């Protein structure tokens, strides 16, 4: 009954239209869904995740 990243480290808004889903999963972008592949950051407001 709610909608947050995925990204257990990162509390980022998520888009109820726009989301990302990855393994079943929701997230706020592409970013935290394809776990940072080359360093791509995400839209969160003042972002955790720089691992992976
Ligand atoms: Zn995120
Ligand atoms: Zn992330
Ligand atoms: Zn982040």
């Amino acid at each position: 009954n709610e909608l947050r990243c995925g990204c257990p480290d990162c509390h980022c808004k998520v888009d109820p239209e726009r989301v990302f889903n990855h393994d079943g999963e929701a997230y706020c972008s592409q970013a935290c869904a394809e776990q940072h592949p080359n360093g791509e950051p995400c839209p969160a407001p003042d972002c955790h995740c720089e691992r992976s």
